[PDB]
């Protein structure tokens, strides 16, 4: 394939984003670093702030978009 844009493929992306972001040492680590990361890992800032959410640790859309820029 499926194409990166595909629903099955955004979800297995915010899916694992947010195993990740649950994880003890992970969620000691720094916003910024964890947001260059799932980026590195394919997401998009939209799906990277939908991971946040997920794990109650919000960040608004903007503020993702501003450390990646
Ligand atoms: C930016 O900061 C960090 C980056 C990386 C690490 C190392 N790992 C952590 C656990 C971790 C990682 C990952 C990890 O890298 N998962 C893969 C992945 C993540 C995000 C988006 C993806 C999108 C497409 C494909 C894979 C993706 N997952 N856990 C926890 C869950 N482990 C499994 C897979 C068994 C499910 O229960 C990465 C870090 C380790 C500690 C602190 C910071 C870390
Ligand atoms: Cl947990
Ligand atoms: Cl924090
Ligand atoms: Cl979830
Ligand atoms: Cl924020």
């Amino acid at each position: 394939g499926a194409m990166w844009h595909t629903h099955s493929e955004r979800e297995k992306r915010v899916s694992n984003a947010v195993e990740f972001l649950l994880d003890s040492r992970v969620r000691r680590t720094p916003t910024s670093s964890k947001v260059h990361f799932l980026k590195s890992k394919g997401l998009s800032a939209e799906e990277i702030c939908e991971a946040f959410t997920k794990v109650g640790q919000p960040k608004t859309l903007n503020e993702i978009k501003r450390i990646l820029s």
